[PDB]
C-alpha cells in the first residue's frame, strides 16, 4: 500500500510530480531532480552506479512534458523528447518529506549514540569470531559506532593481530608512525607515548588536520607495575561542560589551538595544525574532540587577554574528564585488543616502571571512519 | 636589538611578564603560558619536542614569584619553588602581538596564494631534478601550494613514476581505488573516470569526508582522438560567484549535498558522505571545494522547496567554471606528470574514442596535504 502508486501527476506548472500512494500519503518530486536522476543508460552508468549526465545538460527550469504511470513505475517525457522511467520503490525511499529523509539518513550513517560514564559495561567480543563470522564483525562495528569502544579478547600475544582487523575492515590508515606501531619504552623517544610515563586523557594525532577516526590497540605484553587504561566519553563530558560552564564550553568550542609534531619515524616529519578542542558541526552538535596535551604547541595564536581564560576553560574540561562519575578504568591483558572512536573518546594510561627488558608492548594502528562505515554498511546488508 | 632583553619584569599582580627589547618594543607573556611551557626536563621531553607537564599540574591562577634576567635569558621562580629558564629568541618568536603571531603563522602554513584564470602560465619543472635536488623539490611544493598546480616533464612512460614522487613527499594516500590507480577505459567500469567519456569539472573523491588534498597524474600513454586536460582555480571562481550571485554562493556554501560510491576495486566498498560544495572556514574564507557530479547521490537531503534553487545555483557555479576567462586547457604527453591541489582546483578531461587496444593510460595517486606541508617545511629549512 505504502509503495504502490495510486496516482501520479505533474503540478505547479509541471515543475513538480506528486505521487499519491495507496496508503493515501502524498510525495512530491521536483522535475529538475527527476531529470537530473534519470536512470537511463545515457544519463547513468549502471556498472559504476554513477551519474553521467552533466550539470551543463540540465535545464534548471525544466518541467514535465508528459507522464503516465502504473502501480510500480512512472514514465516521463521531457520537453526535448528525452524519456525517463522511475520505479515506485526507488521514489518512495527518496521522498523529500522530513520523516522519509531522516529515516534514510539514519540508515546511511548509524547516528544512534549511547553516552556513558563510570558505569560502562565494556562491550566485549571474541577476536577470532569477529574475523570469521559476519554476524560477529557486524556486532563489533555497530557497537564501536554506537558506544565508541569494543574490546576483543582471545587474540594471540604476537604482532600482526591489528593488521588482521585492518583487512577485516578494509585497510589501515598510514601515518608518519608507520602502518602499525609499537607502544614500548624507547631510548631517545620521539613521542611521550614511547616512554613509561603517564598519558593523561587525550585523543590521538591532533597534529593532523584529519585525525584518525578509529584506533586499535593490541596488548602483546603487559606489566604488573602500572599501565592500566582509562577512557572517558568525550561527547558526554562536553554535554556536562556546556551545562556546568557555558563560558568554558564557548571558549573551547571557538578557540583555535596549534598542535605540533616534529621528528623521525616511518619518515622524517614536521607537522603543524590548528583545531578547536571541542569541534562543533553547523548545528552546534559536538562531532570531534581534538586534544593531546603532549602535542599542543608552545606557539599559541591568540591575543594575550584570551590566554588565561583558555587555560581556565581547559582545566575545567580536564577536571570533568577525570571525575569519578565520568572515567572508566580497566587493564589490558595479553591477547586483548581495544578498538575505539578516537574522535569521541579520550584515552589514557597509568605510568609504569622502566627497566632493562621490555615489560610492556602494545601494537597499534589507525583506521579512517569512512573505511569503517563502509564495512559496517556492507556487513549490515549481508547479515540482514 | 630586537631580540636582546633590555628589561623583564612581572606585572599585573605578577600574572604577566613584560619584556622591553633593545629596540624599545615591548612584549607580554601570561604567567600561566610561561609555566605551561617550561622547557625543563621535568616539564618537557626534549627527544620528542613535546610537553610532559599535565594540565592537572598547571595552576591557572599562577603568578611569577621571582624573576631575574640577562640580555639573552629570563630565570623564573614559581610559588611552589619550580624553576624555569626561557631564551630571548624563543620568547621573541612567540610574542602575542598580532604582527608577531601573523608572521609566524605565515611561516608555518605558507598562505600566499596566487589566483589565476585562462592566462595561467603552467608552472613546469623537470621530474628527475625534483627527485634529485632539494632546491627543485622545494620550488615544486612551494609552487604547488601557492599556485595549486605544477607540471613535471621528463618522467618515463612506464608505471612507477608517481610512487617516486610519493616517496619524495613521504608517502601516498591509500584509498579504495588502490595505492596508485590506472586511468584507462575498462570493461564494467566501476567509475566514470575509467571510460572514454568526458569528465566535467570536478574535485576527486568528495565521497570521502576528507578528500585527498593533492593529486598526481602521470601520462603513460596519450590518445590523439581527444583527452585534453582542463583546470580552473576554484577559489577564483568562488570569489567571482560571491560577487555576481551572492544568493547562489550562499546556497552552495550552506547546503549539505550527499555523495556516494559503491563498488569493488582494492577492496569492496559502500561509501557515503555529506559536504557543502563550497566549504568555508569560521571566517567565511573558502578552504575547499567538494564537487564531483558523477558521485553526487540521487539521495538529496533537503526540503522540497530548496531543491530547484540548489540546482539553479549549481548551474551558475558550473557556467562560471566553464567561462573562457576562467578555464585553462592543455594536453598531457607521455612523461608528463601533473600535481595539483585537489581542494582548490577543479579538473576535467575531454572525451576520446574507444577501441580494441588501450590508447590512453594515466597512473594516478593521492597525498594528504599535511604530509605535503611537512615535506615543504623540511625542504625550506634545508634550502635556507
Ligand atoms: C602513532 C602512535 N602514537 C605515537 C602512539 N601516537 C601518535 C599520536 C599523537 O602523538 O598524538
Ligand atoms: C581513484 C581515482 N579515480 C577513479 C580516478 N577517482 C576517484 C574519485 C572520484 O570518483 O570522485
Ligand atoms: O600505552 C597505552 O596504554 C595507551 N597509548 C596511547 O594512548 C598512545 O600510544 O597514544
Ligand atoms: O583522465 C584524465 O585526464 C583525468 N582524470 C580524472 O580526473 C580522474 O580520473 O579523476
Ligand atoms: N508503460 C509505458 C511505456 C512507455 C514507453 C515509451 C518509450 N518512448
Ligand atoms: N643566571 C641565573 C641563574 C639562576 C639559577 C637558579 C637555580 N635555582
Ligand atoms: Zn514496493
Ligand atoms: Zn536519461
Ligand atoms: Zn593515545
Ligand atoms: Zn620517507
Ligand atoms: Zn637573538
Ligand atoms: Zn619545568
Ligand atoms: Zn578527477
Ligand atoms: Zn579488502
Amino acid at each position: 500500500m505504502a509503495c504502490t502508486i495510486q496516482k501520479a501527476e505533474a503540478l505547479d506548472g509541471a515543475h513538480l510530480m506528486q505521487i499519491l500512494w495507496y496508503d493515501e500519503e502524498e510525495s512530491l518530486y521536483p522535475a529538475v531532480w527527476l531529470r537530473d536522476n534519470c536512470p537511463c543508460s545515457d544519463c547513468y552508468l549502471d556498472s559504476a552506479k554513477a551519474r553521467k549526465l552533466l550539470v551543463e545538460a540540465l535545464d534548471v527550469n525544466i518541467g514535465i512534458k508528459g507522464l503516465i504511470f502504473d502501480r510500480k513505475k512512472v514514465y516521463i517525457t521531457w520537453p526535448d523528447e528525452h524519456y525517463s522511467e522511475f520505479q515506485a520503490d526507488w521514489l518512495k525511499k527518496r521522498c523529500f518529506s522530513k520523516q522519509a529523509r531522516a529515516k534514510l539518513q539514519r540508515e546511511l550513517f548509524f547516528p544512534e549514540c549511547q553516552y556513558w560514564g563510570s558505569e560502562l559495561q565494556l562491550p566485549t567480543l571474541d577476536f577470532e569470531d569477529v574475523l570469521r563470522y559476519d554476524e560477529h564483525a557486524y556486532k563489533w562495528l555497530s557497537t564501536l559506532k554506537k558506544v565508541g569502544i569494543v574490546r576483543l579478547t582471545g587474540a594471540s600475544d604476537k604482532p600482526g593481530e591489528v593488521s588482521k582487523l585492518g583487512k577485516r575492515m578494509g585497510f589501515l590508515y598510514l601515518t608518519f608512525y608507520g602502518h602499525t606501531w609499537q607502544v614500548q619504552d624507547k631510548i631517545d623517544a620521539n613521542n611521550v607515548a614511547y616512554t613509561t610515563g603517564k598519558l593523561s586523557f587525550h585523543t590521538d594525532y591532533p597534529a593532523l588536520h584529519h585525525p584518525p577516526g578509529v584506533q586499535l590497540l593490541h596488548c602483546i605484553k603487559q606489566t604488573v607495575t602500572g599501565g592500566d587504561s582509562e577512557i572517558v566519553d568525550g561527547f558526554n563530558v562536553c554535554q556536562k561542560l556546556k551545562k556546568n560552564n557555558p563560558q568554558a564550553f564557548q571558549i573551547l568550542s571557538s578557540t583555535f589551538v596549534d598542535f605540533t609534531d616534529i621528528g623521525v619515524d616511518y619518515c622524517d616529519f614536521s607537522v603543524q595544525s590548528k583545531h578547536k578542542i571541542i569541534e562543533l558541526d553547523d548545528k552546534g552538535q559536538v562531532v570531534r574532540i581534538n586534544f593531546n596535551n603532549a602535542t599542543r604547541d608552545t606557539i599559541f595564536d591568540v591575543p594575550v587577554e584570551r590566554v588565561q581564560p583558555f587555560y581556565a576553560a581547559l582545566k575545567e574540561f580536564v577536571d570533568l574528564m577525570n571525575s569519578k562519575e565520568s572515567k572508566f578504568t580497566f587493564k589490558m591483558n595479553p591477547g586483548d585488543v581495544i578498538t575505539f572512536d578516537n574522535w569521541r573518546l579520550l584515552h589514557g594510561r597509568r605510568s609504569y616502571e622502566a627497566g632493562t627488558e621490555i615489560s610492556r608492548h602494545l601494537e597499534g594502528a589507525y583506521a579512517d571512519w569512512d573505511v569503517v562505515m563502509s564495512r559496517l554498511r556492507i556487513l549490515r546488508q549481508r547479515v540482514e
